[PDB]
């Protein structure tokens, strides 16, 4: 599914990421942009033959279990198709753990370069909330 911003962003707000370890919405819906254009089936291959998946680009070396990236972990116990659901809650729920993990937001690439220390007030402005 292809999301809209205001769509995204009421979705995330009903799941429990408006400041979610101090990340405004803002900031989750920036995150969302830069990593998938909004749409939960982007699917990205990386160097090390890990694969990123979703909205928000979760990686098979640390979160889910794609059954090809050798020497992995599963920290989020959920195979990794589940985050190409058009229902956006496990990879909700991932992102969860993920920004818990020590580095907040800075685990997403595009975050730390697109959207960090920007205006993301913006990403959210007009939106029914
Ligand atoms: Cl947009
Ligand atoms: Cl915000
Ligand atoms: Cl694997
Ligand atoms: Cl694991
Ligand atoms: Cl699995
Ligand atoms: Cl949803
Ligand atoms: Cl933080
Ligand atoms: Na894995």
């Amino acid at each position: 599914k292809v999301f809209g911003r205001c769509e995204l962003a009421a979705a995330m707000k009903r799941h429990g990421l408006d400041n979610y370890r101090g990340y405004s919405l803002g900031n989750w819906v920036c995150a969302a942009k830069f990593e998938s254009n909004f749409n939960t089936q982007a699917t990205n291959r990386n160097t090390d033959g890990s694969t990123d998946y979703g909205i928000l680009q979760i990686n098979s070396r640390w979160w889910c279990n794609d059954g090809r990236t050798p020497g992995s972990r599963n920290l989020c116990n959920i195979p990794c198709s589940a985050l190409l659901s058009s229902d956006i809650t496990a990879s909700v729920n991932c992102a969860k753990k993920i920004v818990s993990d020590g580095n907040g937001m800075n685990a997403w690439v595009a975050w730390r370069n697109r959207c960090k220390g920007t205006d993301v007030q913006a990403w959210i402005r007009g939106c029914r909330l």
